[PDB]
């Protein structure tokens, strides 16, 4: 009774591309919204950008090693659309196609599976000035660039995933002003979550046309465990509206054809651009669902959140260093409410990890047994799942490596291997040694 996976079970690490490549002036890539908001003061805690990141862009190969030693099976990346399309439409970037070609090329020689994040929120500045995610002409320049680069990656990449977190990329950068481009206006984050859902729904025909039968394509979703912090009806309505806003926003447009019903009346119906025939679109069938999750959030009614009107209570437990809340026993609820819910066909964790301090030892070490717990609760909450009957056929550990961590910049380190950003020497971390046992045994100890 050492507690064991299925045996073709997919584990591995995830990145996204501004996160990690750097080179952002290299062979012909254009500026990001990610480029251009790393610009604002205030926008980035340390004052950083991703100019450099992680040098990935020049050290791939040193990275894939790395993997090696990990004993992955699959790596999860993003394909910076400013790279395939520096324009945002017309004339392909030959040369950046060409990395892509080296690194999956690379990856499949290692005996890595690749799975591609078509969109990880780092839109060409160029395309956003003519087509923000709020305006409907953003889903044809998506499927544009998808079309592009699923012609010449497809008889390698088999697993595709069309947007990452659509939460993320319609909330945070257009109703609450924490990521590129920046806006906080409510009727803008409900177009842009339209047109995110729009988007993936007519790239799924796309990526089909353009593999072949073994092709695999779905969405990926940021989904966290919502609780309400008492019993008392307000904070039970006040945990139910966030748990719409949060988890359901897309979820049911994706199954069920319809957005939260008494969430979409409490915002104003008509302020989500609808037009007819778009549900057919958006609930176009999927392989799998991909799930990130991190925390329970704990909610009460007040108004720390005016358009929502609750506020966050942080339960006495275990946080990490981004504050959250570290709640494996949510990965299980989540994944068995998708399950029952949405039957899914195949589930995938393409993100889970912690954010903690971490120091070199004098030993040259990095001694981190806090991220190591977290994964081995978060595996272990994985592991029940599939005994229940839950189709889960992979996990990927956010993240590799160190890196970008968006409005948090490099200060918050999530990686199972450390980055010194001065020499960019990467250390694998006490976790990532545990984890190069966990991939080889398929399994905990
Ligand atoms: O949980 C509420 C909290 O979300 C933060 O964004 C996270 C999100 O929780 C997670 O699910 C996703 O995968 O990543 C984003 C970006 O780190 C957000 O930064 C907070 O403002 C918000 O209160
Ligand atoms: O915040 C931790 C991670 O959460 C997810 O939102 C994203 O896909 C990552 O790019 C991010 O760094």
């Amino acid at each position: 009774e050492p507690h064991r996976f299925p045996p073709d079970f997919q584990w591995g690490v995830a990145t996204s591309s501004y996160q990690i490549e750097g080179a952002v002036e290299a062979d012909g890539r254009s500026p990001s919204i990610w480029d251009t908001f790393c610009a604002r003061p205030g926008a980035i805690a340390d004052g950083s950008t991703g100019a450099i990141a992680n040098d990935h862009y020049h050290r791939y190969r040193e990275d894939i090693a790395i993997m090696k030693q990990l004993g992955v099976n699959a790596y999860r990346f993003s394909i910076a659309w400013p790279r395939i399309l520096p324009d945002g439409r017309g004339r392909v970037n030959q040369a950046g196609v060409d990395f892509y070609e080296r690194l999956v090329d690379s990856l499949l020689e290692q005996g890595i599976e690749p799975y591609a994040t078509l969109y990880h929120w780092d839109m060409p500045q160029v395309q956003h000035d003519r087509t923000p995610w709020y305006d409907r002409g953003v889903v044809d320049a998506f499927v544009e660039y998808t079309d592009v680069i699923t012609r010449r990656l497809s008889d390698r990449v088999k697993y595709w995933m069309t947007l990452n977190e659509p939460w993320v990329i319609s909330f945070l950068g257009y109703g609450a002003g924490e990521h590129a481009p920046g806006l906080r206006d409510k009727e803008l984050y409900l177009r842009a979550a339209h047109h995110v859902l729009l988007a993936h729904g007519k790239a799924m025909p796309v990526i089909r046309a353009n593999g072949n039968a073994q092709t695999k394509a779905g969405i990926v979703l940021n989904l966290n465990w919502v609780n309400a912090a008492s019993d008392s009806p307000e904070d039970q309505a006040a945990a139910r509206r966030y748990d719409q806003f949060f988890n359901r926003w897309f979820a049911e447009p994706l199954y069920n054809g319809r957005y939260p019903e008494e969430l979409l009346e409490w915002y104003g119906r008509d302020l989500v651009p609808v037009q007819p025939g778009d549900f057919d679109i958006i609930t176009t069938p999927t392989d799998f669902l991909a799930v990130n999750y991190y925390a329970r959030t704990t909610v009460k009614a007040g108004s720390t959140d005016p358009m929502l009107q609750v506020d966050f209570v942080r339960p006495p437990g275990e946080y990490t260093a981004m504050d959250w809340e570290v709640y494996p026993q949510g990965l299980y609820n989540i994944l068995n409410w998708l399950h029952t819910d949405y039957a899914p066909p195949a589930l995938y964790v393409t993100e889970n990890g912690a954010a903690y301090d971490d120091q070199v030892s004098a030993a040259g070490e990095v001694d981190d047994p806090q991220r190591l717990a977290y994964l081995e609760g978060h595996f272990e909450a994985a592991y029940r799942a599939i005994q229940a009957g839950i189709p889960l056929k992979g996990y990927f550990v956010w993240s590799l490596m160190d890196n970008f961590e968006w409005g948090r910049g490099f200060e918050k380190r999530f990686g199972i291997v450390f980055v010194d950003y001065a020499t960019q020497q990467r250390i694998i971390k006490r976790s990532g040694k545990w984890f190069s046992q966990v991939t080889r045994a398929n399994g905990l100890p």
